């Protein structure tokens, strides 16, 4: 029993780690794909796939999720709409159920034939990639929406000075 995740986790937050713990709770490994992998450096979407897949990584890890329970699969986006389930099941291991609280992957999965789950959202509020990179830039506490692992790595490879820079 297969389970399919799907997020731009720009960065991960502890929304994204929450959702996640339940979501193993209901299936035997979590597919996790990172979105939007060929975006980088803007404002909305500042870090590479691969600085994800460390946060992704380093995050789960520090939670004790074992490895063998997910799998981290970075996918590009495409031109496409109607095209992208076929290329996310194109990238992935095969699935039995989809997790999104997005409308868009939503109705593309649901019009595929898939039953969706829209788990109930973690603090709302706070939980975002919005919220997490307004509060980088305007000098707002951004580390406690984030895990300590994901801080770390943010350090390491000077993200708040890279979308300061960047604004
Ligand atoms: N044609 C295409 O290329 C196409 C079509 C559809 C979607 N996509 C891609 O799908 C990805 C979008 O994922 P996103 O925008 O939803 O990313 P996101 O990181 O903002 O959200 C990821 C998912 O995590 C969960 N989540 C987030 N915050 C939460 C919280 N506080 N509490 C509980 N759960 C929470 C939800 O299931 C949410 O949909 C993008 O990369 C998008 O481009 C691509
Ligand atoms: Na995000």
């Amino acid at each position: 029993m297969r389970g399919l995740l799907v997020g731009r986790m720009q960065p991960f937050h502890r929304g994204h780690l929450q959702v996640i713990k339940s979501i193993l709770e209901e299936v035997d490994e979590l597919i996790i794909c990172i979105g939007s992998a060929q975006l980088s450096h803007s404002i909305r979407d500042p870090f590479t796939a691969g600085e994800r897949v460390m946060m992704l990584t380093k995050a789960l890890s520090e939670n004790g999720i074992p490895a063998s329970r997910y799998y981290i699969i970075p996918v590009q986006d495409i031109e496409c709409n109607a095209l992208w389930v076929g290329h996310i099941k194109m990238l992935t291991p095969p699935f039995d159920r989809v997790y999104s609280g997005n409308p868009l992957v939503q109705r593309l999965f649901s019009e595929d034939g898939y039953e969706v789950t829209a788990p109930p959202l973690f603090y709302r509020d706070r939980y975002s990639g919005t919220e997490v990179r307004r509060r980088m830039l305007d000098d707002g506490d951004w580390r406690s929406l984030l895990p300590e692992s994901v801080v770390e790595v943010i350090d390491e490879i000077n993200g708040v000075e890279r979308i300061k820079h960047l604004a």
